[PDB]
């Protein structure tokens, strides 16, 4: 119908800017996305009427590009809008049978390329674990209200003790993103060491409510409940550990609270 | 009146097998409670009993005296936490007899536990196990400073206490069983307060230092071994009977 066939040009208007933005944010040029195009996709994510499978796809066809640097700009992105894009688009990555697969992703360009590769891979892996994160409890843990009436704080032991475990997993893979200070050396790792920073500091301050909550149940909680709560008390110890261990990699390139 | 009280403590601490009877504590008690009662003169009363050689008067004395701080007036544990030395029992030794040598053995581990709760009142003013606890309590309202000062006390309290170190196949006299009650009555209370100082500390973290960060931290590795502790510490309670109910 004519309609239809208006209807369907909008529609390839609004996808082919969609892609071509995404390839903006995601050139060969080694420095981070730029604001400007990542604005745009926020943008496009809050309008009713952008295709959310359809962004998704040209970001993953991205990663399937064989330079490192469009590669990581890529995740970039994407991690980029699972944090400030509309809700809708980390709640379709989270609906998804599979996301990224760049568990052996590799850039033999040159050092540079070898040294980022292995960086790819574990914020891949990160962002596949924040992903996860949200299906599993339907919200984003770094969003969520917190304080003393907030969700961490007020939830109950049997939900409590289902779901600090699935924070902790998802803590793991960001830390394991394993990056020292004398490596934060390129716009592109920079750019994606900053939102993983922001991520640590609000997931960590979920995980320690929990951690919070939990003991204030201590003398309600069944034996049972005891013995695992333990086990997550033993655990969040070293991811404080390890927590205050990446807190001084961001302070010694100048990355602090104020960047939170 | 004191030579009423002196022979109230020798009653409590006869050489009988048993706890020190209620009828007798709870005259002590109310001694304490009495204005003009001499609380130095009854301390000392408890120090003597524990010269004896019986493992049977010494730990009754014992057991005497950390019943009075507990339940007697808080002038009597505020006298014990003012004195320049408390109990000497370190190397206390009825080597008698099987019973005696293992009673031994349980009274040294007591005596230390008792030390340590006068001189943990002596350094905070107050009994960790009395405060007023839950959000608006002492322990969960702690400025940072002085809970990183404070909760170290409670933790080498709670070492001392839990350095008893009994299993239930030792709980198998009136004596020792009573001794028990009193450091379990303790250790619930304690860890409580134990437990708030931790989520005190807990709830400062982004608001602490990072020196102050890293003392935090110490204590809470700390207190996870003393968590793992005291559920083993409840677990030999369970094995006797106490529980909850109990506390």
């Amino acid at each position: 119908s004519l309609t239809d066939r208006i209807t369907a040009a909008q529609h390839s208007v609004t996808g082919s800017a969609v892609s071509k933005t995404v390839c903006k944010a995601t050139t060969h040029e080694i420095m981070g996305p730029k604001k400007k195009h990542l604005d745009y996709l926020i943008q496009c994510t809050n309008e009713m009427n952008v295709n959310i499978p359809q962004l998704a796809d040209s970001l993953f066809e991205r990663t399937t590009n064989s330079s490192w640097v469009v590669v990581f700009k890529s995740l970039i992105t994407t991690h980029h809008l699972m944090v400030y894009g509309n809700e809708r688009f980390i709640q379709y990555l989270a609906s998804r049978n599979t996301l990224f697969n760049l568990s052996n992703f590799l850039d033999k360009s040159g050092l540079q390329g070898y040294d980022m590769s292995t960086f790819i891979r574990r914020y891949s892996r990160y962002l596949n674990e924040k992903a996860v994160s949200y299906r599993q409890v339907a919200f984003d843990f770094t969003k969520v209200k917190r304080g003393a009436d907030g969700v961490m704080r007020t939830m109950n032991t049997e939900k409590l003790l289902k779901t600090v475990p699935i924070i902790q997993n998802q803590m793991d893979a960001l830390l394991d993103f394993n990056v020292n200070s004398n490596e934060l050396t390129n716009g592109v790792i920079n750019a994606a060491f900053m939102l993983l920073f922001k991520d640590a500091i609000r997931l960590f301050a979920a995980y320690n409510e929990g951690i919070i909550n939990l003991l204030e149940k201590y003398f309600d909680m069944k034996k049972n409940q005891c013995k695992e709560g333990l086990d997550i008390y033993k655990k969040f110890l070293t991811r404080m550990t390890r927590i205050s261990e990446f807190l001084k990699v961001a302070e010694q390139v100048g990355i602090d609270r104020g960047d939170i």
